[PDB]
């Protein structure tokens, strides 16, 4: 179904995350963590306190696809277990909502008002995606039947 997914996305904020390599997205999927440059870290921390859900939508540069999306479960924190990223501030904990890919060809009808109404695939790392565009983008992904959103809902 899509009902719990819609509930998680209600009144959420959405951010485009652009990664330079598949290995970092794979690490994030395995460990439930992300880290970004300080300008974006400050924005995401502000958003995490401001909204019921902050959703990161991931795309590896040059892949022509999104690789999934996740919800922040924490502000950024330093001093934890090191992460061997392929090369940065603190580490955000994230709960994956979908680990399936979506090709850009499927999102060509979605424009992002916060980036001059360019197609939603277009944007620098950290670009905020307006609510309606972000909700519809997340709903385009194939359902990920390995994930149970009951636990995600209980963190809101």
């Amino acid at each position: 179904g899509t009902s719990k997914l819609k509930y998680v996305l209600q009144d959420a904020r959405f951010f485009l995350i652009k990664s330079n390599n598949h290995e970092n997205v794979s690490l994030a999927k395995a460990k439930g963590v992300w880290s970004t440059l300080p300008v974006n870290e400050k924005k995401l921390n502000l958003a995490f306190r401001s909204a019921r859900s902050v959703i990161l939508i991931f795309s590896v540069r040059e892949s022509g696809k999104f690789q999934g999306f996740a919800r922040l479960s924490s502000e950024s924190h330093h001093g934890g277990s090191p992460i061997h990223w392929v090369l940065l501030g603190g580490v955000f904990k994230i709960d994956w909502i979908c680990r399936r890919e979506l090709p850009f060809t499927k999102s060509a009808h979605l424009t992002n008002p916060w980036n001059e109404h360019k197609p939603v695939k277009i944007g620098r790392d950290g670009q905020e995606i307006e609510l309606e565009c972000g909700t519809q983008l997340c709903l385009l992904f194939p359902p990920d039947e390995s994930i149970d959103l009951y636990q995600v809902i209980h963190k809101m």
